[PDB]
């Protein structure tokens, strides 16, 4: 159903921020939910983010993170690129990994990388110092 091409990776300093984009082709983004999960080197892959395809309200559809970046990574919606973006923060060294975007078409599961229907290909994302 839809095919997920992540970009904007690259190396970057510790303290700086970065904006990763995940574009959809083969279908509209606008009816799946979307989750950004990240793989350090030789760590488990984790959940970051979901954000719903509802409005929440005029501007803002629902949204879920991660405690470990809540605050700091922010994801958003436009369904008008066919992209999904996530802010990322003030980066840290330990969030060195490849950043990947996955989609599924219901709101079950739950944060575990298990049950997504589709994923993306990974941006790698280096955090120097």
């Amino acid at each position: 159903q839809v095919q997920l091409q992540e970009s904007g990776g690259g190396l970057v300093q510790a303290g700086d921020s970065l904006k990763l984009s995940c574009e959809a082709s083969g279908d509209s983004i606008g009816t799946y939910v979307i989750g950004w999960f990240r793989q350090a080197p030789g760590k488990e892959r984790i959940y970051l983010a979901t954000i719903g395809r509802n409005l929440v309200g005029p501007s803002d559809f629902y949204t879920r993170y991660a405690d470990s970046v809540k605050g700091r990574f922010a994801v958003s919606r436009d369904n008008a690129k066919n992209t999904v973006n996530l802010q990322m923060n003030s980066l840290k060294p330990e969030d060195t990994a490849v950043y990947y975007c996955a989609a599924k078409t219901t709101t079950w599961g739950g944060n575990d990388p298990n049950n997504w229907n589709y994923w993306g290909q990974g941006t790698q994302v280096t955090v120097s110092s």
